[PDB]
C-alpha cells in the first residue's frame, strides 16, 4: 500500500506521447498507447503532475 503509482510503461507512453501529439490529445493518447486505467482526466492529472515535479 503506502502510496500506489503506475507503471513504467504507462508512464513513458503518457510523457512520450503527450510531449509530441499535444497537452490536450488524450483521446488520441489512448487510442495509440495502451493503458491500465486512463480515460482522459487521469492523463491530464498526471501530466501536469509530472511537469510541476
Amino acid at each position: 500500500r503506502k502510496r500506489q503509482a503506475w507503471l513504467w510503461e504507462e508512464d513513458k507512453n503518457l510523457r512520450s506521447g503527450v510531449r509530441k501529439y499535444g497537452e490536450g490529445n488524450w483521446s488520441k493518447i489512448l487510442l495509440h498507447y495502451k493503458f491500465n486505467n486512463r480515460t482522459s482526466v487521469m492523463l491530464k492529472d498526471r501530466w501536469r503532475t509530472m511537469k510541476k515535479l
